[PDB]
DNA sequence: CGGGTTTTTGTTAAGGGCTGTATCACTGTGTAAGACAGGCCAGATC
């Protein structure tokens, strides 16, 4: 509800759009900078913390059994309960899209340094192709965990890929798919109650149910105001999911989800049309079943976004949001905010 | 096949004048950040 500047240190330059802020205890971490990682840090992961309105990342360094994954501008970041954190897809610097899939997780902490363990996995199966922009949650149904991805674009494929074309992108098939951490297996799962290829979306998880909101249709350029639900079941045979449409949904792409309380959640930012953008907030409130989207007070924004033509953030996840907006170029390239929802 | 006769070229005994080429001393394009090792104060500490 509240706007604050905040004044960022040396490296400024290695925020770009598209990073993905991680918490670990109350500890939020940076990743995903600009370019490949320099001496300065090797592993490319920084300590992402304020003090009295001001910002300095600090480098980190992995375990002895760890993997030196490389920088990724759009992942799916992903919770998990120890507690840990999952990454999948995303562009490298190369302008490659990665197929493996990615676990954060801490392995020694003293004096406020941590010492992280990244361990890949390996998927078997229905594998999803190297996607970018997609997302996907963790279900809990009779004791059990389940991966739900879903969206995403990527280029065309290998036979239909020409240089001339070379980085034009398209949306993925509306498949849902089901990942199992233990294992590492997949499942490719088709709905009738899916027909357009969505990116860009917010995913809303909860026991057994995830909720689609917003995103965008490359095969028609529409903005569609949906409101899915999918709630996957893990009986003792094979996992059964079922789809629903549900009235009263919101129209805007890459959003910002956010917690303040439990069973509620804040969406900011956004984008209604192409050159309009999105300025109010939408609360949502959660039950056993229901659903409900509302209306808060807008906050007190500044004349810097409401003329501003794009901007980019992430859930910092203790009720705050981090927010960057462009600027000058020679000079200072980007301004950075917070906003507090509590 | 030759004499006799013709046509169309060479030709330097020396100067005037137009045209082409070597010569001279220089020029512009190489032009922003990252790695690292030493020094020094705040600080957990046995």
């Amino acid at each position: 509800m509240s706007l604050q500047m905040v004044t960022v240190g040396h490296n400024i330059a290695l925020i770009q759009p598209g990073f993905s802020l991680m918490n670990f205890d109350g500890q939020v971490f940076f990743f995903g900078q600009k370019g490949w990682p320099k001496r300065s840090c090797p592993t490319g992961v920084f300590h992402f913390d304020i003090k009295q309105n001001h910002l300095k990342l600090k480098p980190a360094i992995f375990s002895k059994d760890s993997c030196y994954l490389p920088p990724l501008r759009y992942p799916a970041t992903c919770s998990y309960k120890k507690h840990q954190y999952i990454i999948h897809g995303g562009k490298t610097p190369n302008n490659e899209l990665s197929d493996k899939i990615y676990i954060m997780s801490v392995a020694c902490k003293n004096n406020k340094k941590v010492t992280f363990r990244c361990t890949e996995k390996d998927l078997v199966g229905d594998v999803p192709e190297p996607r970018y922009g997609h997302s996907i949650d963790v279900v809990y149904s009779r004791g059990k965990s389940m991966g739900v991805l879903f969206g995403g674009r990527s280029y065309m494929p290998s036979t239909q890929r020409t240089t001339e074309k070379w980085n034009s992108v398209a949306d993925c098939l509306p498949h849902v798919f089901l990942i199992d951490f233990e294992f590492g297996c997949a499942t490719s799962y088709i709905l009738p109650e899916l027909q357009d290829g969505l990116s860009f979306h917010v995913s809303i998880a909860r026991n057994d149910t995830v909720y689609i909101l917003g995103g965008h249709s490359l095969a028609s350029n529409i903005r569609p105001a949906n409101l899915y639900r999918i709630r996957v079941d893990l009986p003792l045979g094979t996992p059964a999911v079922n789809c629903t449409v549900l009235p009263g949904g919101i129209s805007v792409s890459s959003a910002i989800l956010t917690q303040t309380n439990n069973d509620e959640f804040v969406i900011v930012g956004g984008y209604q049309l192409e050159n309009q953008k999105r300025m109010v907030c939408s609360l949502v409130s959660l039950g056993d079943n229901t659903i409900e989207i509302s209306e808060m007070e807008t906050p007190d924004w500044t004349s810097d976004i409401k003329h501003s033509k794009i901007w980019f953030g992430s859930n910092m996840g203790n009720g705050t949001i981090f927010l960057g907006i462009p600027g000058d170029n020679k000079s200072e390239a980007f301004y950075f905010y917070t906003l507090r929802c509590s």
